């Protein structure tokens, strides 16, 4: 028989209202004979009707993959609106439903702080500087780094990763030609977060 | 359906000669109607015998988990030997292979770097160290934390994160009561991987 999965936004669609956070229902396992998939959606129990749906794929396996997305409203993921996928298809007794929200629990502000590149690493040609990100729940969150006012890109940023307590830290590694950080540039680590005041907060990191 | 989960084993395992490395094949989701699970294991399409497959546990959800564990050679693991578990099982169409390997292309050292606590984090009563490990490949790696002759426990580590030029970093992080660090105790980060000479180096940290 069919069987349903339903999948949340990127966490980085939820924090940019240039974006558009989707939740995604997808029904595996439906079967040639009975290949039509009826989808409702309900937002807090009530339903709503602007749900995308998309042309089924088969599978190699010769099952179709099915798929529906919703379009959610950035405040109503924050504010832990509930949403539920209901499938209905032929091939089952009865309709599937799958529910998701936002992690529940009290949203904790990240601290932020900014690390110089070690003294052994000065042998090198190129430096690293670190920005710790860490205490904040839940764990969907974004680090950009800056110069100048303008972005800088040569960074990699750790997934978050569970603490003691119960919160979640990562680490983001800005790479620059070492002669920018002997020449006292300064530089910024960004980070934005549903619990952080206008969700936005920043630190520098400068030689001295 | 049931499903097939295939483990390597531990990069200490491996990186010393007097351990047992291991491959471990997990099958979740086997059902009280079709309870028989039948492993077949190869190195490089050679069928092998001396896996150790364990008792069946019943789980919670009213599933079985079963275990197949694989003894394997050091010399067989880093000459890139490929192991493949087969799954048998009444409920699957088919049987189901998983191939575990160590990953190939030609070693690279890391760099270890030990950083103090930033200094607005000298505020809280818990500090930070920070030990980065960069420029490694392939990514299997083990680290720890020691003071004063005996092992740290209060410590997290990210996962392995691909850098630009196709090595690995990470960053482990080791929580420590800030007096312990004011009163000047040695902390050092060990780091195990197979390019580092004899498989081990240490890097150590004190209030400067
Ligand atoms: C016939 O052959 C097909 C071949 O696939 C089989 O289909 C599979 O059936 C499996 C179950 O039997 C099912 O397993 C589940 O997988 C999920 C995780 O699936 C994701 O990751 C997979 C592997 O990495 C992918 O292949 C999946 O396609 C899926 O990828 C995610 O898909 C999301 C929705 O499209 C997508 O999110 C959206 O992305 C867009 C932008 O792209 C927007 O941002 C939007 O906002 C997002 O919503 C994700 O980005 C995407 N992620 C990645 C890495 O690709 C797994 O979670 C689940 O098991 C878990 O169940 C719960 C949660 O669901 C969890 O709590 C449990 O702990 C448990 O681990 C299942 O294992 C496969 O997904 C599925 N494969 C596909 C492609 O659908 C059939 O089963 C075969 N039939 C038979 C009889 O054999
Ligand atoms: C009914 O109930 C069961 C039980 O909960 C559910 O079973 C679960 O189904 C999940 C999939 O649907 C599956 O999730 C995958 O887990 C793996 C990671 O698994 C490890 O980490 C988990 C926690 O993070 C643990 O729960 C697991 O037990 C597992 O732990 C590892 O186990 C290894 C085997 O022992 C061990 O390695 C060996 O360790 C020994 C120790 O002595 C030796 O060192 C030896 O040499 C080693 O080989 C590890 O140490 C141990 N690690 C830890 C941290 O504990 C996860 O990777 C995977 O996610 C992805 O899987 C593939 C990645 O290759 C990917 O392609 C997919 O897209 C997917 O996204 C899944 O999350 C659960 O593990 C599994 N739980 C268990 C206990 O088996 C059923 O699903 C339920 N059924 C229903 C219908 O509800």
């Amino acid at each position: 028989g069919p069987s349903v999965f339903l999948f949340p936004p990127k966490p980085k669609d939820t924090l940019m209202i240039s974006r558009t956070p989707e939740v995604t229902c997808v029904v595996v396992d439906v079967s040639h004979e009975d290949p039509e998939v009826k989808f409702n959606w309900y937002v807090d129990g009530v339903e709503v009707h602007n749900a995308k749906t998309k042309p089924r794929e088969e599978q190699y396996n010769s099952t179709y993959r099915v798929v529906s997305v919703l379009t959610v409203l950035h405040q109503d993921w924050l504010n832990g609106k509930e949403y539920k996928c209901k499938v209905s298809n032929k091939a089952l007794p009865a309709p599937i439903e799958k529910t998701i929200s936002k992690a529940k629990g009290q949203p904790r502000e990240p601290q932020v702080y900014t690390l110089p590149p070690s003294r052994d690493e000065l042998t090198k040609n190129q430096v690293s500087l670190t920005c710790l990100v860490k205490g904040f729940y839940p764990s969907d969150i974004a680090v950009e780094w800056e110069s100048n006012g303008q972005p800088e890109n040569n960074y990699k940023t750790t997934p978050p990763v569970l603490d003691s307590d119960g919160s979640f830290f990562l680490y983001s590694k800005l790479t620059v030609d070492k002669s920018r950080w002997q020449q006292g540039n300064v530089f910024s680590c960004s980070v934005m977060h549903e619990a952080l005041h206008n969700h936005y907060t920043q630190k520098s990191l400068s030689l001295s």
